[PDB]
């Protein structure tokens, strides 16, 4: 029975292996995901995913940090990843969400979505962004890594995406055109695409795309009320509790949420309810499932019983599935319960939800289902958010970014940071 100081370390040190010793070899991009038993339905163990490996890039960062690997491995890997980046294929500047590891060209995801993907830029574009300031000030070949980010960066054509309105579209194909018709309005997890849309020197956005795009011209306000507490942003399909909990932890990798605040919300509040709601639900227990309590608790989008499903409170959304980055990449907000569900699992269920890239995906004790598997959507914020309650890494390097304290004065907001 070790401590949870013992547990935190072992778990954040196995999960960033996800992004070590589990990348994809010829790229050292992160995997859409990885088995461990080496049955993949789909044979698509070497297809990487831009917006994970965003969150990856960040974990390499913490690796470096807390000496898992040496700087210049660090260093060494990063310029493989870049290299990759530099000569993959990009569509206006935006990746795909997948490309084939060995040639960086795109596998679609689904038939129309076989060019960019600016919401999975957008999170590679947060975790680059981090890694180009701390590089900044190294020697002649990190800084040499940190100018090619910021060719990346600046590359990416956020204006684009527009598609001549007042709105950012998620997807664009040299051959579908604008067919898979998604324009991105909240509240979602997107909201990063939209501040580092403003934030762009070359292709950015007047503030009227987020204003009357994102924010439906004040429409994404709401009064969500749930175990006595509110949300005041309108999560999209999710009136009752909010939405899947990794709506309160993508964007905010970077962007640090402690004091953020515009005229739509104060982001820490609404990030941290949402949380605390998803929690009390799963205390509260409605459909009476095994295993759910306070030391078992937190509802996402992940693997599930039947597949894959975007789990979160309501007698619709929760199968009786947990998986652990709910909790765990909710550490900044609620690091007690947070660290209450990581203790808890580590001690008693390690050798069923435990693994050498740390906590698998999701189970269900209800259905005795403890999948030996990972996602690197659901690995990378546990590193990353693990890493932010602790140090605030990747919160210092992104917002010391001067592009992105301009982009969000552009878009009226308030944060120590400016
Ligand atoms: O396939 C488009 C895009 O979907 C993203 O999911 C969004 C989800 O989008 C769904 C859409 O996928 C679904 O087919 C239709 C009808 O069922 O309705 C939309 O709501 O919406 C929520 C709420 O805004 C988002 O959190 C979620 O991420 C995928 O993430 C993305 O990868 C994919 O390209
Ligand atoms: O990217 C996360 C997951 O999204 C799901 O819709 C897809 O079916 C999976 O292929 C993928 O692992
Ligand atoms: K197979």
């Amino acid at each position: 029975a070790l401590s949870a100081d013992s547990i935190f370390n072992i778990v954040e040190e196995q999960t960033f292996q996800y992004f070590w010793d589990g990348a994809e070899p010829v790229s050292g991009m992160a995997r859409e995901r990885y088995h461990v038993d080496g049955n993949y339905p789909e044979n698509d163990m070497n297809v990487v995913t831009s917006g994970g490996s965003g969150f990856g890039v960040m974990a390499l960062l913490v690796g470096i940090e807390r000496g898992y690997i040496s700087r210049e491995q660090g260093l060494e890997r990063l310029m493989k990843i870049v290299s990759f980046l530099e000569k993959a294929d990009r569509f206006h500047g935006a990746w795909p969400h997948w490309l084939y590891g060995e040639t960086g060209k795109v596998k679609p995801f689904g038939q129309k979505d076989n060019g960019g993907d600016l919401v999975e830029t957008s999170f590679m574009i947060q975790g680059l962004l981090c890694v180009r300031q701390y590089f900044a000030n190294g020697n002649e070949q990190e800084k040499a890594l940190a100018a090619r980010i910021d060719q990346l960066w600046k590359a990416v054509e956020f204006s684009w995406y527009r598609n001549g309105k007042n709105v950012l579209y998620w997807h664009w194909s040299p051959n579908y055109k604008w067919q898979m018709n998604f324009p991105v309005t909240g509240y979602n997890e997107c909201l990063i695409m939209y501040i580092l849309a403003a934030a762009s020197p070359t292709h950015g956005i007047p503030a009227e795309v987020y204003h009357e795009g994102w924010a439906k011209s004040g429409a994404i306000k709401d009064s969500i009320n749930a175990y006595g507490h509110t949300l005041k942003l309108s999560h999209n399909f999710a009136k009752e509790y909010g939405g899947p909990l990794f709506w309160s932890h993508y964007s905010y990798l970077g962007l640090d949420p402690h004091g953020l605040k515009d005229r739509y919300a104060d982001y820490w509040e609404n990030n941290l309810n949402h949380v605390l709601i998803n929690r009390e639900w799963c205390i509260q227990n409605p459909k009476h499932y095994k295993g759910y309590g306070p030391d078992s608790w937190g509802l996402t989008a992940s693997y599930s019983v039947k597949g894959y499903a975007a789990h979160a409170p309501g007698e619709n959304n929760d199968l009786g599935v947990i998986s652990p980055t709910a909790a765990l990449s909710s550490m900044p907000y609620t690091p007690e319960y947070s660290k209450q569900a990581m203790v808890h699992w580590y001690n008693d269920m390690r050798t069923k939800i435990f693994g050498k890239y740390g906590f698998y995906d999701a189970f269900s004790e209800t259905e005795n289902w403890y999948p030996q598997q990972y996602l690197a959507i659901d690995q990378g914020p546990i590193v990353v958010m693990m890493e932010n309650y602790r140090s605030g890494l990747l919160w210092k390097l992104f917002m010391s970014c001067p592009e992105v304290q301009a982009g969000l004065k552009k878009l009226d907001f308030q944060s120590p940071y400016l």
